[PDB]
């Protein structure tokens, strides 16, 4: 039980939408975060257990990962981009409360999060 169940990906209960802006977090943004060199510590929720981190739980009560965001965008669980921009902010957000200044795994959300910011800044217009 050392871990948390992870964020879920799916929810009877929760209206589901496809816009544009969405297709748009799947296909330019998650895409290209994904495939990058930095990407693979942030693709699946914090194995507290495995890594010996037993206050990362403690700590961090929001938990976010590519892997959950990825999941949330190919189950059409959002409505809208703006959630999904919210789990993008957490996952950096979580990054930088746990960690300490000079943890490489800062270094790496933060050029994750600047190529982040480069994508979502021309977020097509809704059609
Ligand atoms: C989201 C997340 C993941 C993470 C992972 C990890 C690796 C695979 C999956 O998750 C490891 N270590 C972390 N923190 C380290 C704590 C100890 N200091 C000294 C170095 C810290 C550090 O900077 N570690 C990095 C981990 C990636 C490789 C370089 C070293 C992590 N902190 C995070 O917020």
């Amino acid at each position: 039980s050392m871990n948390p169940p992870p964020p879920e990906t799916s929810n009877p209960n929760k209206p589901k939408r496809q816009t544009n802006q969405l297709q748009y977090l799947l296909r330019v943004v998650l895409k290209t975060l994904w495939k990058h060199q930095f990407a693979w510590p942030f693709q699946q929720p914090v194995d507290a257990v495995k890594l010996n981190l037993p206050d990362y739980y403690k700590i961090i009560k929001t938990p976010m990962d590519m892997g959950t965001i990825k999941k949330r965008l190919e189950n059409n669980y959002y409505w809208n981009a703006q959630e999904c921009i919210q789990d993008f902010n957490t996952m950096f957000t979580n990054c930088y409360i746990y960690n300490k200044p000079g943890d490489d795994i800062v270094l790496m959300a933060e050029a994750l999060e600047k190529l982040f910011l480069q994508k979502i800044n021309e977020l097509p217009t809704e059609e």
